[PDB]
């Protein structure tokens, strides 16, 4: 039923890395439109990340943007994909999260890894009770502690905030952040790898689960990525281009979903490890 199983550890990257090949040629970048990306220059992290116009998220006199696009798979949950938001862009992420009632929000990335700077910090920490965005002005946005726990073997770190939008009733909404992922890299542990998607499959909600990483691309295209797998394995539906096929969506809906080959294979290691394969022969990079 999944013929990569069977191939050799050679034959499987040789294979991932002419699948990956090909699905980075798939979208044509000067060929999109980006037109509300392009507009909004200033609340974008990277010159070169921008979200397509076809799904952008939140859909388009005051339009929030946050440089995030809906990943609608047809499974038990849709998701945003999204940069982390800059400063300038926060009350408009913060304000998403209330308006769309966004129940989950998963980050996969350090505020900074070494002293590079990846996101801007939107929880209060120790010892705040409240964070306003931009907390000068009049009408603004606060988030003020609900409690937190430490994972400390997972590095996984739950936050449970409270969004206060000016006009708006509160609206709670749980953070999980993972910091044991490093930007153009793979997960430092299956297990927290493992945490996390069980949360995301354990999750009640009506509302998109959001996912965002420092360009909400990489890392976070590969959450969403094995995710949706997994799910195709539990419905007894697994192919032998299931794999293929749902990182060729999640491009087609977000430019640049899943940034490196090493990444790809992390959702094909989800899928063989969750088949009983023995990974280690192609863990070994």
């Amino acid at each position: 039923s999944f013929p990569m199983a069977q191939l050799s550890t050679r034959a499987q990257y040789s294979r991932m890395q002419r699948e990956f090949v090909q699905l980075q040629r798939q979208e044509n970048p000067r060929n999109i439109n980006f037109t509300t990306s392009l507009k909004n220059r200033h609340k974008n992290r990277y010159l070169d990340i921008l979200a397509n116009e076809e799904t952008i998220y939140p859909p388009v006199g005051r339009y929030p943007y946050i440089n995030g696009n809906l990943i609608d798979l047809d499974l038990p949950h849709t998701f945003v994909a999204c940069q982390a938001p800059v400063p300038q862009g926060v009350p408009d992420f913060l304000e998403t999260l209330s308006e769309k009632k966004v129940d989950l929000v998963v980050m996969l990335t350090k505020l900074r890894e070494g002293g590079v700077l990846k996101a801007e910090r939107y929880w209060p920490e120790e010892e705040e009770d409240s964070l306003s965005f931009p907390e000068s002005g009049h009408d603004a946005i606060k988030v003020t502690r609900d409690s937190y726990e430490v994972d400390a073997e997972l590095d996984i770190v739950r936050r449970p905030l409270v969004i206060h939008v000016p006009g708006k009733p509160m609206h709670r909404v749980l953070q999980v952040q993972y910091v044991g992922w490093p930007d153009h890299g793979v997960p430092e542990s299956a297990a927290s790898f493992d945490e996390l998607l069980s949360v995301i499959k354990n999750c009640v909600t009506t509302s998109p689960i959001l996912v965002h990483c420092s360009a909400g691309i990489g890392r976070t295209g590969t959450l969403i990525g094995a995710y949706a797998a997994l799910l195709h394995i539990e419905r007894g539906i697994l192919t032998d281009s299931t794999v293929y096929s749902i990182v060729a969506a999640m491009k087609q809906k977000r430019f640049g979903m899943v940034q490196r080959l090493e990444q790809y294979a992390v959702i094909y290691m989800t899928v063989l490890g969750r088949l009983g394969v023995d990974i280690s022969g192609l863990v070994s990079t």
